[PDB]
């Protein structure tokens, strides 16, 4: 059960009546679905992603600042002038310096100044956002049948089944082996809002960073930075990495603002990260909204032979799963499928099977079956397998 | 770590005493059971309030008590005040506390 290697969990439950149940399905929880004479389900949001989303504008953080030209005349003269004024990849300042005599001009006054600063962008200084496209964005949905095999989170159930939710996938229909079928209808507009978010990106080789931040278009758009889209030559607002140093006589002091990485960092500290495997970009939050379809689904095993009582032990005792169910797995040592005889008491009233399952018709199988869940009442319970027995504490 | 908790439990009927519950002054009752089974297992220990069958009264000391290839016999437990009788499957013996 996919839904215990995590501490963000639901549960739903239908009554034998029931067909078409609704979910919201979010990144980072899991959904476990019963209902009534069917075998359960976890059901979760794997990812959702797309291959190579629309690079929009680029942002640089730290100039390459060269070519720093002067030139500048005499109170009478007019404007100063260079070509520069008029070239591609250059911040300028015109400006008024105080000339005179000895300032080698011929009257006292304001001299008419401009200085220009050729300004590419440092190498690998990039802060590139990406954006992403309903109509090629794939949501991932992910279901296994909560069957009594227990399988860590860096091992794979062989009962997991995967759906992709293209804005082009209608219902669509998993085979869960011999449990029936399951059908899913995810619908991706019911999802994350993709125009209001941009992917991120820096350096892709920062050992030390996340590979993207999840940011907002507005706010990406509100960056004080040059900025430049896809296959532009040259940055448009440069100015905003150089300061000019107040005029004097023939110089005006051209000074490189410095690499603003660190500005920005301070600015996405806490935002949620995107991973990048590759081509795909991941959000790592953000939901969609589902039918699944319960009414094809079967029972494995109701026609076996109740297990033989004594022949149990346990792999793993009864444990608390902080979600208010127990969980366990029991070895049995007939050559058998066979179900689980299963039970369990309210201590000092043996009568009533107090026991709500979450793996309803637990089974063992001739591999695997041995895990079970349940929910138990609060206070002394005694847990059953047959002939074995525990004696559980339920709390709150 | 909780030594043989994946062991099977001892058959019920296969036990005898070696020692007989006995007080150990420290409000604590002993005692040693062999076990003729030629294996390790673990053994079906409670204890009953006399009159009530249903609840387990036994707080052992020895936890998850288990006989092994060689030893395990001995268990040492705690009991409520009067009439109580203890199980160690088939076996019993009526014990009465003191207090
Ligand atoms: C999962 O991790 C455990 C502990 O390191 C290891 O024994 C096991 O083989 C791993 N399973 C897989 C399929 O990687």
């Amino acid at each position: 059960s996919r839904c215990t290697h995590l501490e963000n969990r639901d549960f739903v439950t239908g009554t034998q009546g029931t067909t078409r149940v609704t979910l919201v399905l979010e990144l980072g929880g899991c959904v476990t679905i019963t209902a009534e004479g069917k075998p359960s389900m976890d059901v979760w949001l794997d990812s959702i992603y797309q291959e190579n989303p629309a690079k929009t504008r680029e942002y640089c953080l730290h100039a390459k600042l060269s070519d720093t030209k002067v030139a500048a005349r005499c109170p009478t003269m007019g404007p100063a002038t260079l070509a520069e004024e008029h070239q591609s990849g250059t911040v300028c300042k015109r400006d008024q310096s105080d000339r005179g005599w000895g300032n080698h001009c011929g009257l006292f006054g304001k001299g008419s100044i401009v200085t220009c600063v050729k300004a590419s962008c440092e190498a690998k200084k990039k802060a590139t956002g990406h954006v992403y496209d309903a109509n090629k964005i794939v949501y991932t949905v992910k279901v296994e049948p909560h069957t009594g095999d227990y399988v860590a989170a860096n091992e794979t159930h062989s009962g997991r089944k995967t759906a992709s939710f293209t804005v082009s996938s209608e219902k669509t229909i998993l085979t869960m082996g011999d449990y029936g079928d399951v059908s899913l209808l995810c619908r991706v507009a019911s999802g994350v809002d993709l125009a209001q978010t941009v992917i991120l990106e820096l350096d892709k080789t920062s050992e030390h960073l996340p590979t993207a931040w999840q940011v907002h278009r507005d706010w990406f758009n509100d960056l004080a930075l040059p900025w430049k889209h896809e296959g532009a030559q040259n940055w448009n607002n440069a100015e905003r990495l150089v300061e000019f140093g107040a005029p004097h006589a023939v110089k005006m002091d051209v000074y490189n603002l410095g690499d603003h990485t660190g500005v920005l960092l301070k600015s996405l500290a806490g935002v949620p990260v995107a991973h990048i495997d590759g081509t795909k970009y991941h959000l790592k939050s953000g939901h969609v909204t589902c039918e699944v379809g319960l009414e094809k689904l079967k029972m494995k095993g109701l026609t076996y032979t109740m297990c033989d009582k004594t022949k149990f032990t346990w792999k793993r005792i009864p444990t608390d799963s902080g979600h208010d169910t127990v969980v366990m797995e029991v070895a049995f040592s007939g050559t058998k499928p066979c179900r689980i005889p299963v039970r369990a008491v309210a201590h000092g009233s043996p009568d009533v099977n107090v026991a709500m399952l979450i793996t309803p018709n637990p089974i063992i199988e001739n591999n695997g079956g041995g895990f079970i869940e349940m929910q138990l009442p609060p206070g002394d319970n005694i847990i059953y397998v047959g002939e074995l027995s525990h004696q559980w504490f339920q709390k709150g």
